[PDB]
């Protein structure tokens, strides 16, 4: 099991992290901050400050420390409920939808998604942290992941790179219809392995032909999403980011969502968040992910979302 | 008069330069945005967007534009308020009492003062900008410099660089005593030319002298004060910035500042900023700014302010 040493590792060093910080007086974030990684290392046999573990001997370095307290804190996470959730119950994994290596898992209480990234792109994370705190202060009703922090594992001489980020669609409310959605089209259908889960993630072209009447919004709550997913957009091409999908939830009824109207007539809660946002281009032109983001929200913001 | 035409160029460059922003609809910063330096042309001849004028021919250098836009309305300046009172009343200059070659002017209305600046002192506020923008967002009881905006003026081949920011100490309000303060004593005496003024800048030992038993604050107002000067000096020492003052203003009486009481007894309002933060050692030992820092606090938080 190359797996459960590792879930071990996680919860150990998140513990020894995010523990040992809270003893240490908060203060403001500084550009400084950003580029900071603290490593703390376990062996087995155990250490003074280090108890010893069923697992292989590694290290645990945690990225940016105090600007992830400072986003959590901003996020609402409690410190010791983060702690509790993820390092306290069995961590669970998740048969990855990605065609990326990436694999993903998901806290007992499906409050928060561990992925695993690229080094590429943990390093680019890295970099996108001066801008995620700008975007954060002055659009808080953004789509952007939620990131609670970035760690990595080093066992034997490999490394595994996590993100703990939000679930976007938890346990908590089932849920009828899921949409992976990009704007662009080819091999955007559900493989019919996808599709014969039991709520499978439907991507773009199942959802023009499933839903061609659309997700239905009053005026007003479909004005404030036009406007902030403008403003993500204009963010995330910033940056020079592409392959980016707005995972959108639909629950229909017979409460912390988007309100919204079936083409029947159906009262329906929405969720929606932006993912995969770390493969910047910072081979494609100047112009490129300004192209994906245009065409991205004139997609949600047309097609998927009606007024 | 050399003067005549760079208090011209001024006023003509900004009502260009902030009036033609204000066409262009608002959106959030962006990094990208701090780093934005653009210049618009000035003949004295006249252009197709450009009118003639009595002083000779220059450029005008707006840097950043965008993220001042934020930082006037984040301070609560409303753009036509700005630009009246800058550019449509008679500037006014000021005998400066900086050592440093640096000259100021003030508005009409004495809400805005503009210093000019060292090209290397330009240039580093422009790398201030995402910190500023990180402090300000995270402190907004913050005593640093209010920067209003930072344009440059070239005529002749000669650069005039300015800051337009904040009086601290306007015409309002009558003011009884004044100190620039720093926790250093070397030469921290008012010139006897200085101290025969109407109302003098003292400095440090003029303080310790004229007032040993300080100025006193009721415990609540006392914490936050000494809170945020922390917060300030964590900030500024980051930065390897020094030279800074502490510029106070008291009123004794017979409504916006702080409120404290004299070693007699009299109730009075205490106006308080920390002024000259643009000279950075970014020579000086590593440890030097954060000594700097430690003793600025130390100095105001225990002999200039007390319980
Ligand atoms: N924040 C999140 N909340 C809920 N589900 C998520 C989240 N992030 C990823 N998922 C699940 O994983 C799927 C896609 O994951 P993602 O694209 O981020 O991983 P990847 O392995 O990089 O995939 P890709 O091959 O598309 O790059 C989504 O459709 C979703 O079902
Ligand atoms: N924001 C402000 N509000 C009010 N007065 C100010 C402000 N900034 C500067 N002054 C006036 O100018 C004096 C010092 O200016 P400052 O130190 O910034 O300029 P300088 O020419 O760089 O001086 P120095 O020689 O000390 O570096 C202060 O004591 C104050 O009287
Ligand atoms: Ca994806
Ligand atoms: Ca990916
Ligand atoms: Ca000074
Ligand atoms: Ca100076």
């Amino acid at each position: 099991t190359t797996s459960s040493a590792l879930k071990g590792a996680i919860q150990l060093g998140i513990t020894h992290s995010v523990g040992s910080l809270s003893q240490k007086p908060e203060r403001d974030v500084l550009m400084q901050d950003f580029e900071v990684v603290e490593s703390i290392f376990f062996p087995s046999q155990g250490s003074s400050s280090t108890p010893g573990h069923h697992h292989g001997d590694f290290k645990f370095k945690t990225y940016a420390p105090i600007a992830f307290r400072y986003f959590r804190e901003m996020f609402g996470i409690r410190p010791d409920d983060y702690l509790y959730s993820l390092c306290n119950e069995p961590l669970i994994e998740l048969s990855n939808p990605g065609a990326s290596g990436s694999l993903f898992y998901v806290s007992s209480d499906d409050e928060f998604i561990i992925k695993t990234v690229q080094h590429k792109e943990a390093e680019f994370l890295q970099t996108l942290l001066p801008g995620y705190f700008m975007n954060l202060n002055q659009n808080m009703r953004t789509l952007l992941p939620k990131f609670y922090g970035l760690y990595c594992v080093q066992a034997d001489g490999k490394n595994i790179r996590i993100v703990v980020m939000n679930n976007l669609l938890p346990r908590a409310v089932p849920m009828h219809l899921k949409f992976d959605l990009k704007g662009s089209t080819y091999k955007r259908r559900a493989s019919p392995k996808e599709r014969s889960k039991g709520v499978p993630t439907y991507k773009d072209l199942d959802f023009m032909q499933d839903m061609p009447e659309g997700i239905l919004l009053e005026n007003d709550h479909y004005t404030a999403l036009s406007r902030t997913m403008q403003r993500d957009c204009r963010v995330l091409q910033s940056f020079k980011i592409m392959d980016y999908s707005l995972l959108v939830g639909i629950h229909i009824l017979h409460m912390g969502g988007i309100p919204a109207f079936n083409s029947k007539g159906e009262r329906l809660l929405v969720f929606i968040g932006i993912i995969d946002i770390l493969q910047s281009y910072r081979t494609v032109s100047v112009h490129r992910p300004s192209f994906y983001a245009d065409r991205f929200q004139k997609f949600m913001c047309s097609t998927v979302f009606r007024k």
